[PDB]
């Protein structure tokens, strides 16, 4: 169980470790260090996702670990409340980013092993705080430098903790 | 909280009572009482948005109530999964159709009160089901009359449920 802490709400995030076991770990290990610690959901889409994970205040990519491979084969799809890695074209190039669906984006579920297809490997879902997502969501958004849909009202990522057992079965 | 019944699917909708209060209150009359029940969706753009709430199978237009205010100016943007009333060009003609933005359609925001600037008044949103959406706008359409980019199989509404207690 992973919870981090915004300046608009708690989220608690449960993760699907049989379903995406290296991408949860990875995952889980920029978690416990603090990788995730003072980054901003840099990337706000409304009727969309949020995105976030990789960027600090003022716009500046943080230094990734190595690329994981692309779970999405898990059956998984990106519905309300899932988590899934954002990429680069490449496949299996996700590092450090990743997104909240906040409705069903169905375009973006593994339809095949290609480029439209790859789709987004969803490894985690919202189990408390899917109020704090869709005020998130609602911000006004602009450019900054070279990124687009960047949230004018910072959204930052004070702190991140990880625990153990729960009641989410 | 509102649900539609299609024959492609359910489509689960959050209302904003506050930002809309005349148009919720429109909107909802006609839900509670059965009005939607047995419509289509009569418009059906893709790229743009699909359009519902004024006609059953068959292309026959149903009686409406009388117009209500338009409330664009309520800050609601029509972004992706918003929902916003269909009018006329007159600002204050909304009766009981309504549309889903299946893209950021920014330019049917209330950008001033005139002639291209009234806008469209957002009062809803979809919360669970827009793959139902992203489904209904790949039909395909053609003329019906009177009518344009009319789906050749019927999209039909089969039932609508509204929701008033609590809800997630």
């Amino acid at each position: 169980m992973v919870t981090f802490h915004t300046n608009h709400g708690d989220i608690v995030i449960k993760t699907f470790d049989d379903k995406a076991p290296e991408t949860v770990k990875n995952x889980l290990d920029y978690c416990r260090e603090g990788f995730y610690n003072n980054t901003i959901f840099h990337r706000v889409i409304n009727g969309f996702m949020i995105q976030g994970g990789g960027f600090e205040p003022g716009m500046k990519q943080k230094a990734t670990k190595e690329p994981i491979k692309n779970e999405a084969n898990n059956g998984l799809k990106n519905t309300r409340g899932t988590l899934a890695m954002a990429r680069t074209q490449a496949p299996h190039s996700a590092t450090a980013q990743x997104f909240i669906n906040v409705v069903d984006n169905d375009f973006l579920n593994f339809s095949g092993e290609s480029l439209q297809g790859w789709g987004y490997c969803v490894f985690a879902e919202v189990v408390d705080g899917m109020d704090v997502v869709d005020k998130i969501k609602g911000v006004a958004t602009g450019r900054s430098g070279m990124h687009q849909d960047v949230p004018k009202e910072d959204v930052i990522i004070e702190s991140v903790t990880v625990s153990e057992h729960h009641h989410h079965h």
